[PDB]
């Protein structure tokens, strides 16, 4: 399968930027969304699972399509919780009819990003809504209860190396697991709503306890009241892993540019650009246009 980019019929940067401040205004406003979290956690999760069904083998999948928008799809009971990232959207899309869904859905991850602090993350448009019969089936996105090995396996599908896995995987520092959701209960760290390097920090510093919770699943819990699944943790039982954790332990700019770069890569998995294709818009903040 080939999936080409094609601009939404003239439209411009200016019109994504106001796709964007719109996303933004809400999440601004609705902020007591679970206990006061606000919904930029669960936006940066819709992003990377709708983005995460990808496969460089055949190029199905990925987030091009919107398929999340089909049944199939959106009952994924790993991705149960991102209902909610939907119905925030909705009232958007409804106010922008014209943009296409992936683009929406992918849009809605960076402006969270940038809006909760971290860094810029380049953006294109161009996604194409497909047909319902292009809707990944369940199962291509990752189990929790593995490890290192699993991770690494896991990644390849997405063509992203090691460097990429530890970077995007401090997004964990975002928002928390949710025992009905997941089956798995707390927060990583403490600013759950700020986008910081606090997840390898508290990899790294915490006195973890492997203990099973009421969902009858290990997780690793650590006296501060945070956690950490079995595959966080993988990331300081593989020596390979381990160095970059420290890495961006030690330098949050580092992290910020790898991170921007694979997160960007990530959602752009499996599209194809054309040459007169426009360049990657970088958009401004609330706070940076005043509003
Ligand atoms: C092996 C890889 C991954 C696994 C196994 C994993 C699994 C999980 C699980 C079990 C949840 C909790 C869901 C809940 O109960 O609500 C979670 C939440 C989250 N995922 Fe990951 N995840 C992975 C990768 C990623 C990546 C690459 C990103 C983005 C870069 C992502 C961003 C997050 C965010 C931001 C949350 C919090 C959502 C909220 O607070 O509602 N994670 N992840």
């Amino acid at each position: 399968l080939v999936h080409v980019a094609s601009v939404e019929k003239g439209r411009s940067y200016e019109d994504f930027q106001k796709v964007y401040n719109a996303i933004a205004l809400k999440l601004r406003e609705d902020d007591e969304y679970d206990n006061y979290i606000g919904y930029g956690p669960v936006l940066v999760r819709l992003a990377w699972l709708i983005s995460g069904t990808w496969d460089k083998h055949d190029n199905t999948g990925g987030s091009y399509g919107g398929t999340y928008r089909f049944k199939k799809e959106f009952n994924d009971p790993s991705n149960a919780g991102l209902q909610n990232g939907f119905k925030f959207l909705e009232p958007i899309h409804k106010e922008f009819p014209w943009i296409s869904s992936g683009d929406l859905f992918s849009l809605g991850g960076v402006t969270a990003v940038q809006e909760m602090q971290g860094p810029k993350i380049p953006w294109r448009c161009g996604r194409v809504d497909t047909p319902e019969d292009t809707t990944p089936d369940n199962g291509r996105l990752p189990d929790a209860d593995k490890d290192a090995g699993y991770v690494r396996t896991f990644f390849q599908r997405l063509n992203m190396n090691d460097r990429e896995v530890v970077a995007l995987m401090g997004a964990h520092a975002l928002g928390k697991t949710h025992l009905k959701n997941s089956g798995y209960e707390g927060p990583w760290g403490a600013a759950n709503n700020v986008f910081t390097n606090e997840f390898y920090l508290n990899l790294l510093n915490e006195d973890w306890k492997l203990e099973k919770n009421d969902a009858n699943n290990e997780q690793w819990d650590s006296k501060s009241g945070y956690m950490m699944l079995p595959t966080d943790y993988s990331l300081i039982q593989d020596p390979k892993y381990l160095s970059i954790v420290k890495e961006y332990a030690n330098d949050q700019d580092k992290f910020f540019k790898d991170f921007s770069k694979a997160f960007e890569k990530l959602l752009e998995n499996g599209i194809t650009f054309p040459k007169d294709a426009p360049s990657p818009f970088i958009f401004k903040t609330l706070e940076e246009q005043g509003l």
